[PDB]
DNA sequence: AAATTTGGAGGAATTTTCTCCAAATTT
DNA sequence: AAATTTGGAGAAAATTCCTCCAAATTT
């Protein structure tokens, strides 16, 4: 049911899939313990560029290069796309 | 006297390696397996929709945490994530946790 | 009581999408 | 040679942000 999954391991080698909502989770909450009461400011674009650069990264490989199919898998303008790429130093 | 956190480095998670040592590796590679997984099990189908599938699938998480941590604050929230407060309220409302 | 938050307007600012085109590139 | 892709326009559509305001809630 869930698309989205990673790779676990428990202490009997047991190898499990996770929702990355885990993973997304697991590392907010050890960030906001790091900080102590310092202030967050732009948080939105901190998970949105970790989140976006990898996945621009893995489309642009699966399609080989074709910006229109990344686009089109995406659900994206090829504009948008372009932008993005322009974004984060990928082109 | 400060050492360099890189951005990577800012959001990870917890990991085993090949010495049975925990260690942190970036939030990236998490997203990055996850969607190695999902090319790996698609086999040849059409997508239309991987960018709202990540987005909401990252979303979520991030709206469930900064709720949590501002206990309940929209505005709070709002301003800590960078984002308007109905902004803020219409993602709130898109994953019901209004 | 005073300060802050909320829910929601109307409208401006920003972003994304759409429809082109011609040059470049792949097939 | 034909088909596809790329880069980039200008305009439409859509989303986000801004600026309020009275009621509701918290301090």
């Amino acid at each position: 049911s869930d698309v989205l999954t990673v790779s676990t391991v428990n202490s009997q080698d047991q190898v499990t899939q996770k929702p990355l909502r885990d993973s997304v989770k697991q590392a907010l909450k050890n960030y906001f313990a790091q900080l102590n009461g310092q202030d967050v400011n732009d948080l939105y674009e901190l998970v949105l560029a970790e989140v976006e650069q990898p996945l621009l990264d893995m489309v642009m490989q699966y399609t080989r290069g074709n910006q229109t199919r990344a686009a089109l898998m995406m659900g994206i303008n090829r504009g948008t796309l372009r932008k993005k790429l322009k974004k984060y130093g990928m082109n």
